């Protein structure tokens, strides 16, 4: 029989007040990296402490607001530096020999980190995560060339179908394979102990007054926890823990419908054996909504191109930093980058799709012409010309009928795209083409299809994505063309109108 | 009239051998950032020196391979230092005024760069780049609150409607705009002179033997260059240039058919005033198929997630650093990440479309297995429960057939998902279902259907993304039940059998 609860109670026989030198563990000081890294994996730690400027003031926070940034990370996760931790330690047990193949259970991230320390190191390295988790960490670890297997979201932590249980059964069934098991391996929450707690410490000058940090795993929280509560005695920790998860202390935070939530990385269903709660003295609940909404906020306001964990642990902040003053300081952690979520809550489709975003909301913040036709440009109706036309009599017929452009349409009517005069000329003043060539090459021929019907906001995404709108009905006769300069120029003289 | 033509002859009276007490320009040497970044554009520069340490060996390169990793600014590209430099430039000079609104023309790197700055400080951007470009720019640059205007990809520099013309259009007609214009704007190479070069000098202790960078304005070979002339005028410069460019010497490597290519943010065809050929020893031309072959090798072989103009770069190094001995050093520029090519070169489908992958080289990389049919795992037919069953009837049945998992199936013979005796009896066990509750919790929903007479491959890839995959035929029976563990299973099987 070979499985190890990862809800395992803690055996560690740390206690505060305890001399550092008891530590059964070995520890590593951080060392300064040399001038030239000998690859990648020295890029891990040392990450920015940063000011939020804004955001802070205008929840009326009147405490100065630091960020940890661990997106700056090799691999934009806080969990580039446990991986490494943990394949260095198990280098020095000797349980990991080169060649060996590694198996992990991650929200991805763990999995992003250990999958780069493979391939610069040379191990094999197969990650189990759950189908929840977006599609952009398969793409990049695939590139590093990590097999992936998944498992279902709802699957219970007991089932054999969760992802530990399948690590599990895929390390009983692979030859010299080990599992590193970050739920429980103290390398992780030693890793943040050591290095990331020295690092705040540092930067604060050891003046610090609150901490917020998402839990996962527990990792971050015990190990920064741990190490201030010896060092920085007065510093409150702060939990943040999603709807869905029974981390949080007391239970009564705990008492909800949903199970399933779409912030990636964070809450889970039982306690990892790494994680210690006493040293919590406060957790707070967030939903996704919160999470994604300080997220693009972070994001538009601050610039700090992060992921939803940290909009989550943000939230939180504005909330439990409300009873300190000014001269104090709350520190809050980022754990990872915007480059996993591309398509989910950067995407604005998706978060209309999953009722994050209200339509009414959005409108408030829309311009007066966001809601108005594509008729109220008065436009012109353009001239067409077949594509079996030569370049020359292009220029011939729009300089003569005083047009700057022509969509090309057929004798079909199927239309092929988009000519101009000036392009025209520089092709041919440049000698790229022939007054006997035909269209085919110099014609621009992308563009988006609009009725006259259509809201200046539609024209306006459809300008985000192409330089040409013609104006059709469902006859192909062109009614116009419009590019964002026209639209432009009619809220220009809308302005001067009032 | 106003346009300002990006080609003009530099008037600019450097000449190697000056003084650098001559210069007109004024200059800013680095500074020590502070323990707490006031704002996340402190976070831009002090980029790593990385060793290639695999790559290099494999083309019989002797000498020691160094990459400077630009993407780990701020915003994720080189381009995040500019953008800085010409925005502080223009407020010290009182051009730009706060709230003022900053246009510009750019692959999209550059826009980033600017839009985070904007950000920040609480200017308005509006940023014009061609059609080409990714969309994953797009959704950063709109998730920082920038307006974003397209351009033709083939439209000519010098037409109405390329990317520099549209947006001076645009300054017309827009109060208190200004164009920053990194085509022209002495701060680009500026900005590479005064920090990069001194880091690049820095990092190596003023050591080097050649440099490779590829070139989109010169902005960053002009300034290092320049620089390196003076103070290592040993360095041989290598200028890396797209097949479709026109910004090689001598005319002759220009000479070419294609006029478009995949790659972004390299290569155009006019020469920008802030480009100084005279000072790159020797041009090298690159294609589409080098860069992302590279890129990909350079990302699974030595953790370095960056883009294809990084690709690129390297590609040449290989090439150009091989008249060097041991002993010596090549240095590479990597201009950017892989966040902005996520659904590009990173995805195996694009990469077969645009016919940068053959299936043949692909199939001598794959397993033995990876062309085999389904049926060689010989499977076995699962049992089928209607979706109305109660939890413990489920257990029941499951336990006295000997099945720990089952399709839920209906009596219209749409399968619905799976539930499994683990997850029913974890479910009931931690109270969270009862046995006469309704199966529907938990069921496993997802899953992936597939035929007896699928490829191994296939099944490979669905497991990359689905836990379950159901064989069919399109009966809706079910004639088995596949997971990332029977195949597993089966492969070390046949390992054993050998
Ligand atoms: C004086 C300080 C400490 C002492 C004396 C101590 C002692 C121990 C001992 C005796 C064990 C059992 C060894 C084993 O069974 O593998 C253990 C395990 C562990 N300790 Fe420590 N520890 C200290 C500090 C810490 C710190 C600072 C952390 C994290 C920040 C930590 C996290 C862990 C973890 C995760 C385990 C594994 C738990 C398990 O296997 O159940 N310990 N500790
Ligand atoms: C002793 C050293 C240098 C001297 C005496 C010098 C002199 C000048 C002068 C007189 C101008 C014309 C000013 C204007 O019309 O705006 C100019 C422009 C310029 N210089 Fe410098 N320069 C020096 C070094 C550099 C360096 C090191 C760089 C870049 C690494 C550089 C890049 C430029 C650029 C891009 C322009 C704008 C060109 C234009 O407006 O046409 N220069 N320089």
């Amino acid at each position: 029989p070979l499985w190890i609860r990862p809800d395992a109670p803690s055996r560690c026989t740390w206690q505060l007040g305890r001399p550092a030198s008891e530590s059964p563990h070995h520890h590593t000081a951080p060392a300064k990296s040399p001038k030239i890294l000998p690859d990648i994996l020295k890029k891990i730690g040392d990450t920015p402490m940063v000011r939020i400027n804004k955001i802070g003031k205008k929840f009326g926070l009147k405490c100065e607001l630091l960020a940890k940034c661990e997106f700056f990370n090799a691999g934009g996760s806080v969990k580039d530096r446990i991986s490494l931790r943990m394949i260095e330690d198990a280098e020095r047990d000797g349980t990991l020999k080169p060649g060996d193949t590694i198996i992990e259970p991650t929200s991805g991230n763990t999995g992003i980190g250990l999958a780069l320390a493979a391939a610069v190191r040379g191990y094999r390295c197969i990650i189990v995560m759950p189908e929840k988790m977006s599609s952009e960490k398969v793409d990049v670890l695939r590139a590093l060339g990590a097999e992936i297997v998944r498992t279902p979201t709802n699957a219970r932590f007991d089932s054999p179908e969760s992802h530990v249980g399948v690590a599990w059964r895929l390390k009983n069934e692979i030859p010299n394979s080990h599992i590193l098991d970050q739920y429980r391996n103290a390398s992780n929450p030693l890793a943040h102990y050591d290095t990331t707690a020295d690092e705040i410490l540092q930067q604060c000058d050891g003046k610090l007054d609150m901490l917020v940090a998402s839990v996962g795993t527990g990792g971050t929280i015990t190990g920064i926890a741990r190490k201030l509560k010896e060092k920085c005695p007065g510093c409150r920790i702060i939990g943040v823990d999603p709807e869905g998860s029974i981390l949080a202390e007391p239970e009564e935070l705990n008492q909800t419908e949903q199970t399933t939530y779409e912030v990636e990385g964070i809450g889970y269903d039982f306690i990892p054996t790494v994680l210690d709660r006493t040293v919590v003295d406060k957790w707070f609940k967030s939903n996704d909504e919160e999470a994604f909404t300080f997220a693009c906020m972070l994001i538009a306001q601050e610039g700090l191109l992060c992921g939803g964990s940290a909009g989550s642990t943000v939230a939180v902040a504005v909330k439990a930093a409300q009873e300190l003053q000014e001269g104090q300081r709350c520190v809050v952690i980022l754990p990872d980058s915007v480059r996993n979520y591309m398509t989910k809550f950067l995407s604005d489709r998706w978060m209309l799709q999953k009722g994050f975003l209200k339509e009414e909301d959005l409108t408030e913040k829309k311009p007066w012409w966001w809601h108005l036709r594509v008729q109220e440009l008065g436009l012109s109706a353009p001239l067409t010309v077949l594509p079996t036309i030569t370049c020359g009599h292009t220029i011939e017929i729009l300089r003569e009928k005083g047009f700057d452009q022509a969509p090309v349409v057929d004798e079909a009517g199927v239309i092929l795209g988009m000519v101009t005069l000036g392009n025209m000329l520089s092709s041919l003043l440049a000698g790229k083409v022939q007054p006997s060539d035909q269209v085919g090459k110099v014609i621009y021929k992308q563009f988006k299809q609009i009725r006259l019907t259509d809201t200046l906001g539609r024209l306006s995404h459809i300008l985000e994505m192409d330089h040409f709108a013609l104006v059709v009905h469902e006859r192909q006769m062109v009614f116009g063309v419009v590019t964002a300069i026209d639209l432009l120029n009619f809220v220009a003289a809308q302005e001067r109108d009032q």
